[PDB]
């Protein structure tokens, strides 16, 4: 009745010596697995020995005030609310209306996103990890900066970002208006997909920002100013002329000073948005945030911003514009962009796969209301098709059913090349990926898919093929999913646009 | 980092009314998502509204004694040890050798695996759940059984399982030999992939079993007896014919009777394998086991077993066999099987993608020796090509560099269809998947990939495209990984096959 | 400063059993064209009887 | 008979290039260094001193 | 109140080593047309032997 | 490794072979080797600035 000792405890040294393997391979590095048969070099591409692991997926976003068609919009009701808060705290006759104050209050958001963007470029460059070779150059390439310009001209970069914080910090914006705090939370922060040391990184970069473009008696028109994309090796002179183009109409201007001083008198100095200062010791560390990951997982990309120089055959006058005119819609702030654009004046046939009802996927089984409504923020569903003009139209445009305080334009992923010299590879994609009929892009699409599934809460993919004439649905792993129709997402969007632009109590 | 929004606390009623969402969709049935754009029916296949979540992945295995081509093998060392304990330390009989006793002990394992197989068939059929409509019919289809037969003949199935466990008690086998405990624990458990309510289920099913064959004085074989596959719809009479065919050459053999009485005398009645009885109240709930998941991840499917009726041009004598002959090879037990067979007389050229070194990734950052040795049990790496007997040969065969106590032949995944009946779909696949150049293979392959990535610790895939003449490597989400070469995995296989066939009930090493 | 990196890179299985053939394998793996010019065998004897 | 090497280097992710970046950050920026040379120049000076 | 901007704006390379020629450069880039009327040279001496 | 400056188009380290085990080299050969090694280093002001 005596249990004898097992084999593994009778020879523990044999077990511990056979199983001593080197784990924790550094990412940012090409790995060749080698051959197990070694005669298989006669089977050249039929044997895959490469092992590339990506590190950065940058979510490329556009900040939005929400959808707006009339004065009953939540941005216009918020303009009314904040204007009667500011006007009833400032003694005197104002010269600006409610729409001028809300357009100022959105231009200040674009300034603060610019400051967080250049401060992110600065604070990324000091990150080092031996087991992550993507730090810091892949993060800098994903933000569209030349990485050597930041190391060579470090003091000039610090002066530029501190001067942006000084010159944009001269304007006042309410701190208890969570739009600024949310956009700062997105633009300041590196997010791991998993709480490990060799984790993949998510970032948020603006695709464009809103430039003020004063018009006079015919109103106010926030225009797009495009940010540099990943792969552009932009230096400090390019970010300087971008900052100078963003502030050329409001830096030494009297109306912006009057509106800023009125916001500074209405909300106290403790009630203003504070810009972070940057020294040579400022570092942002990658943090684990499941709310970030939840809204990245349910993000749906809407496509490229339509510009005034963008050529669209059957769609004239569809450029993205936050407008204001007393002649149109009784002086309401108007913003209703059409989606499904990518440049390239033709139909991107893959956006037809975005016409299904989305799947909102969460982990676990108990979901609070705050988690559910935070996971739907980057989600945008199409509702109808935009109507062309001329009976000859190459692209296909879509109107949404509302959207949050930001929309996703793109995702950019940074991995290592499997070919020598194993430099960084840059892949830009929507949720919808078209795979045309050529022998080159099948293995390339499979490499993009295997790269994407390394990211723990990656956005759900939709893949269409050329010869198949067929889209495949959500390429993602689901745990506890529900199906969202456009009306539920529209209600959540209206609630969250109202909550971001909310002012405190007094009058 | 993100102070919480005070608007949500001041208006929690609006937040609760806006986020009342139907989560916990039961898995096992088709769901349509609908249309965000109502006019998108004009773009018929360019809009996907289907959602087919799979439930069952059955791992189809072959039980092995390890690789054996000389007397220095783990199975031959175990044969020597158990023959010394049975024949000499206890007064055993002298009409049989060590290879005969070891092949009796190997033939008993197929009986134990068959008992666990029909016991899992019986325990599955009483499982019904509102949250999982795959239960129990998809598990019963994946095991090869007609699911209406086990419902209509539940008492007959339930008593046949007990009769198998009773008639297996005519043969004695040692209980401290953890080979039997491992195979019984594998082929009976229902293994859940994530430990949630409607998670995915992994099973282990024998592809074949080893049937005992006596050649008289010129040796002793173990030949393959194929089990039913996941579309076969086999009744109880087929499983009774299989069990009668398995114990046909064992109950009338007096060599087996002498060896059985010798093992009974040497180990005692208390130290034998006891196949326990089941009653009508016997249920198996699915369990969470991260060692099983670490086995299923990094598993390597070796292909179909080769039979003596299998047609392989250029390879006439490559059927899988556990053979001993006193004239041949010092009287050693020989199991040297060729791998890479796909059940057809041609080259499955996706097995060329199994010729690179494997990746073994584990959860976390601190892996114990027990965890690393457990996670490599179903991994099998090819080492060389087999030499074709001639110059014309359509299939390409592979010799391994050792393997564990079981090799994976296949995986069978059960899912629901996306077309209008929405029935159960049965797909069988290797780790290697060939996507031939055809207009309908890419979307089907993408549906296969998306069904596979629902399973958490799934096997790593290797996809070959015929249009590109190019394979892609391990299609899996990685973690803390290593690169394994053939000698390291061979050393781990040597360690585990030595530890499984060790009987601590013996008087060895004290 | 990084002891885990050093201890993880240097975890190798020593104490190979003797009485056993060992193939080292190829480091170039194109060298199978050089059939006997590459030696991958490793035999270790155990008994010398005087 | 040996040859001194900086390690194998075919891209910027090499150990010699990472060391070049680190020593150029410490010499050029943490201490106030001159701006007429790059990180590869400083690393090749440090390699020529060996 | 803003020492970071002051530190970033005044990061200047002092302590030029003496013993070698220095060129100052051109504030006006078109002043190369005025060749000897613009002096860009800086020659600091080291030794006076009595 | 002997230092080589190419100007604006790069910077090399080229091999300088040492004497082999049959060569029977005097002190003047080792002095010529050391003078050849520090020839492109003591007159370079890039090296002086970096030093």
């Amino acid at each position: 009745t005596r249990n004898d000792v097992a084999w593994y405890a009778r020879y523990p040294h044999i077990l511990e010596e056979a199983t001593r393997l080197p784990f924790a391979y550094p990412i940012g590095q090409y790995y060749d697995t080698g051959y197990s048969v070694a005669s298989a070099t006669e089977w050249s591409k039929y044997v895959d020995t490469s092992l590339t692991i990506p590190g950065v997926m940058c979510v490329n976003f556009t900040p939005t005030p929400g959808e707006s068609y009339n004065k009953n919009s939540p941005i216009n009701i918020a303009a009314q609310n904040v204007y009667t808060y500011v006007r009833h705290m400032n003694s005197g006759h104002a010269n600006y209306e409610q729409a001028d104050l809300m357009m100022y209050l959105l231009a200040m958001d674009s300034l603060y996103i610019f400051h967080s963007y250049v401060r992110k470029i600065l604070a990324i460059s000091k990150l080092y990890t031996p087991v992550n070779k993507y730090f810091p150059r892949a993060l800098l390439v994903a933000l569209g900066v030349d990485p050597e310009d930041v190391f060579a001209n470090q003091a000039q970069w610090e002066y530029f970002v501190n001067m942006v914080a000084y010159r944009a910090g001269a304007f006042a914006a309410p701190a208890s208006m969570t739009y600024y705090e949310r956009h700062a939370w997105m633009s300041n922060g590196l997010y791991v997909d998993q709480d490990v040391t060799r984790a993949q990184i998510y970032m948020f970069k603006p695709t464009m920002l809103w430039k003020y473009e004063n018009l006079g008696t015919t109103g106010t028109k926030l225009v797009p100013l495009m940010m540099p994309k990943a792969g552009d090796n932009r230096k400090l002179v390019d970010f300087q002329v971008l900052f100078n183009n963003l502030v050329s109409t409001m830096l030494g201007d009297e109306d912006f000073g009057i509106m800023s001083g009125d916001v500074f008198k209405a909300f106290g100095a403790d009630g203003l948005v504070k810009l972070l200062a940057v020294d040579s010791t400022t570092m942002t560390l990658p943090t684990y945030d499941p709310l970030i990951l939840a809204q990245i997982h349910s993000a749906r990309a809407v496509g490229a911003p339509i510009l005034e120089t963008s050529t669209l055959t059957g769609f004239p006058g569809r450029q993205w514009q936050i407008t204001q005119n007393p002649d149109v819609n009784n002086g309401a702030i108007i913003f209703h962009p059409s989606f499904g654009y990518d440049g390239q004046d033709h139909e991107e046939l893959s956006f037809r796969a975005m016409c299904s009802n989305m799947i909102l996927n969460l982990p676990g089984e108990a979901h609070s209301a705050e988690m559910i409504i935070e996971a739907t923020r980057l989600a945008t569903m199409f509702q109808v098709k935009a109507v062309p003009a001329g009976d000859t139209s190459k692209p296909v445009l879509y109107l949404p059913n509302g959207f949050g305080t930001e929309v996703v334009n793109d995702y950019t992923m940074i991995s290592v090349d499997k070919a020598t010299p194993h430099d960084l590879t840059i892949h830009t994609f929507f949720n919808n990926i078209l795979v045309p009929n050529a022998k080159e892009n099948y293995v390339a699409n499979l490499e993009l898919l295997n790269n994407i599934i390394q990211f723990d809460w990656a956005p759900q993919l939709y893949l269409t093929y050329g010869i198949a004439q067929e889209s495949f649905g959500p390429f993602a792993q689901l745990n506890d999913w529900t199906i969202l129709t456009g009306e539920t997402l529209a209600r959540m969007h209206e609630v969250c646009v109202t909550s971001m632009f909310d002012v405190p109590q007094m009058g």
